[PDB]
C-alpha cells in the first residue's frame, strides 16, 4: 500500500525543506514535526477493538481500543533520519527503538543509477515479536531504494504483523522498487518525485538530507 | 461547519478519557494529544496558497504556504481546557493565546437549566485582527453551550477571519445551539453525544472535565 | 527557607520577562522554561534515599532514589501560572495536579495594601497525603502575598510532608510575610525586588503576568 | 577542567540508568533528561553580559544576558547518543547539531586495548567559527576515550573558542586520557568509575549504552 500523506500542512512543511534557505536548526524542525504527523497517518490504519468501558457517571458505553500502540518497533537509519525518528516516537509513546545504521557508497556517475552499494554500521534492534509487531522504518529520502531494501532484508525476517516504510519524498523508481518486491509494505511519503539525477540525487528533491540537518 | 473527528486514534483516547479508570495524569496526557491532533486536523482547513520554492539541486518548484499559520489566536476558557489549550498551541507554534475566566448564573434549585447566562470575570484577549485573524476556542466539552455563546459574543464583534470551536465530546444539544445561531462556524469534535441529563452532564460522556484532569 | 535562583541561565531569562519589549509569545516561551530549571533546582532540595541497583554486568553499587518524585502535588493558580506550571510538570512526570482560580481584589491605591481580598472562583484539588506529599504552589509573582496566602490558608490543613512556593519575582514584603507566618515553607523565586507600588504591583517587576502571557 | 556534576536529582536519574531493570523506553527517556540538566549546568559557564531593560512599571534595571548562546554548536556521535543529544538541544534552542558516525577497529582477541584506532565513515558538521563557537560533544559513556581522542582531534582543529564533553559515567582512565592531552577541555559528567572489565566495559558501568537504548 501506498500513502502519500498530500494535505495542506504537510505540503506546506515539505516547502520549507525544499526551500534550499532553510538552515538545519529549521529544517530539523519541520522533520521532527512531520514525523509527528505522519505517526497520527500511521496511527490511523492499525488494527482496532470494539471495547467497552464505563464513564464516570456509571453508563457502559462502546469505544475503540488499538491494541496494536504497545506493539511497535521503530527503527531509526540515523543521520537525517533522526529528527524523523524523534517525531514517530512522539506519536506512538510504547514504541522500543532499534537502530541500523546505514549509508549507501555515493558513487558519481554518467548514468542514472538504479542500485547502489549499502553498508551496515552499527546494529542494535529490539527483539521483533513474529505475527504482532507493527515495524517503523524512517528514511527522510529513498532514491535508489538501495538503503531500505538493504534494512528490508533484515527486518523481513523477523516476519512483524506489519511494516511500514515513513519518508518524506520518494522517487518513483523508488517506491516502484520497494513494494514490487514487498507490496504488502505500507509506505507512507509527502510527496513523490519523477527522477533521480547521476549521482542518485532525487529532482526537484531537497538536497542532502544530512546537509540539509547538519550541515 | 461540523468536523467530527472520529478517526481510529482518536476514538481510541476518546475511550481513554471516557473510562473512569483513567486516572487525572494518563487523562490530561490524552487532552494534550487531542489538542496536538485536533489542531493538525484544524490545519488541512486553513487557507493556503501555491508558490514556487528553488530547492538545492537547482530545480524550481511548487508548493504550498499556509499564511494564516501567523494569524492565530487560541482562546483557553480555563478549568480542564488547559491540558487542550495546550496541545492546540503545540500545532500552532505562531499562535497567540487569550484566556477567560466564566461562571454561569447560580439559579436557586439543584436542577440545571440549558440556557443560562454567563459571568466572564476574567478576560485577557490578544487583538483579533479584523478579517485576518483565525480565532480557535478550546473548550473540553460542549454540554449546554451556554459559556460557548457567552464568549462567542465578544470574538464576533473583533470581525475574525474565522472562528473554530474544539473539544472533545459535544451534546447535540449543544451543536445545534451553537451551529445555528453561528453557521459560519467551523465546530470540530471528536463525538457528538445525545442527551444530557437534568445536572446537565453529557451523557455517556466522560465525567467533570475538571475533576477527571485536577481531581 | 528561602532560595534565591540567580544562576545566570535563569537570570538571562528572567531580562526577558521583565523586558516590556517581549511580546506574549515569548514570554510564555520563558516562563516555561524557567518551569523547567526551577523544578530541576526544586527537585534537589527533596529527601532521598541511598539504594542498591544490580548493573548488567552482575555488579551491586550503592545509588540515590528520590522517592518523594512520586509524591508530588503541583497546584496551578491558574491564568499567568499556566505556562510556569506546564513547565514544573516537565521536570515531576509523576506529580498530580490541582487548580484554583484565584484572584486578589485590584485595590484603589489610597493605603498601601497589606492584605487585600482574594476571590476563589473555581477549586478542584487531589487528595493530599498528609506526611507523605510534597505540594508545590506556583504563581509567578508575589507581591503582598495575599493570592498565595489565600491560597496556603487551605493547604496547610492538609498537614502535607512539604509545602514549596515557586515563583519568577517576590517582593521583600512578601517573602517575609509568607515566611513569618509559615517559616517551614520553601519559598523559591529567582529574584527579590524592594518595592510594591501603592497597587500591589512589584517594582521594578515585570508588569501585570496576565497582561504579559495573555495580552 | 573537570566538572562531577553529582546533585542528588541527577545521581537519582544514573541510579536507575545503572539499574539492569529499567527498560530500554525509560532508559532512553532519563538519557533525554539528564541532557537537558547537564545542558542547563553548562549554560552557566557560558560567556555572559549586564545588560540595561526596562520593566512595564517604566523603570530601568540590570539584567544578564548570555549572548554566547548563539554560538552552540553539539555533536552527535550517534549510538546510544541520540537520547542524550536530544536533551542537550532543548537546553540550547539556538545551538546547531553536527553529527560524526565512528566505528571501532576489528581486533580479533576477546579483550579490548586501552587505546585503540577508530574510524570515522561520516562527518557533516556545521561552519564552527573560530574562538566564537562552543563545541559540545555528547557521549553517554566514555570508557577508553578512544573514540572522543578520535573526534576531538578533528574538532579541535577549527579552533572553537571552547569545548564541552558531556557523558553520564566515565572511567578514570579516559578521564585522565582525555584531560591530559587537552585540558582545556570541560568535561562534565554525572559520576566517575574505578575500573574497566577486559570487555572495554566501566565498572560498575551501565552495561552497553547501546543495548541499554535499543535493546
Ligand atoms: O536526494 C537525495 C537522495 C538520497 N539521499 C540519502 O540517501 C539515502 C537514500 O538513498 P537511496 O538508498 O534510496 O538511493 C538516505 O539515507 C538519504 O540521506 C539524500 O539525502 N538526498
Ligand atoms: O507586580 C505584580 C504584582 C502582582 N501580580 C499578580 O498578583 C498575584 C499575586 O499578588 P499578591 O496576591 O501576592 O499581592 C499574581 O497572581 C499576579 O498575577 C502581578 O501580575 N504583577
Amino acid at each position: 500500500p501506498l500513502y502519500v500523506i498530500d494535505k495542506p500542512i504537510t505540503l506546506h512543511i515539505l516547502t520549507q525543506l525544499r526551500d534550499k534557505y532553510t538552515d538545519q536548526i529549521n529544517f530539523r524542525k519541520n522533520l521532527v514535526r512531520l514525523g509527528r504527523i505522519l505517526g497520527y497517518e500511521i496511527s490511523n490504519t492499525l488494527d482496532y477493538e470494539i471495547v467497552e468501558v464505563e464513564t464516570p457517571l456509571g453508563v457502559k458505553t462502546k469505544g475503540v481500543d488499538i491494541t496494536d500502540l504497545n506493539n511497535i518497533v521503530i527503527i531509526n537509519i540515523l543521520r537525517a533520519a533522526v529528527p524523523l525518528v524523534e517525531g514517530l516516537l512522539k506519536a506512538f509513546p510504547k514504541a522500543r527503538q532499534g537502530v541500523i545504521g546505514a549509508s549507501r557508497v555515493e558513487v558519481d556517475g554518467k548514468e542514472v543509477p538504479k542500485d547502489m552499494d549499502v553498508y551496515i554500521y552499527y546494529k542494535k534492534i529490539p527483539d521483533i515479536r513474529a505475527k504482532v509487531d507493527n515495524v517503523i522504518i524512517a528514511d527522510p529520502m529513498i532514491a535508489t531504494a538501495s538503503t531500505m531494501l538493504k534494512v528490508l532484508e533484515e527486518v523481513v525476517k523477523a516476519n512483524p504483523k506489519r511494516i511500514y516504510i515513513v519518508s518524506i519524498i520518494s522517487s518513483e523508481y523508488g517506491v516502484n522498487k520497494i513494494l514490487s518486491k514487498y507490496p504488502f509494505i505500507y509506505l507512507f511519503t509527502v510527496a513523490i518525485d519523477p527522477e533521480l539525477n547521476n549521482k542518485g540525487y532525487i529532482l526537484p528533491g531537497l538536497g542532502d538530507a544530512g546537509d540539509r540537518a547538519f550541515g
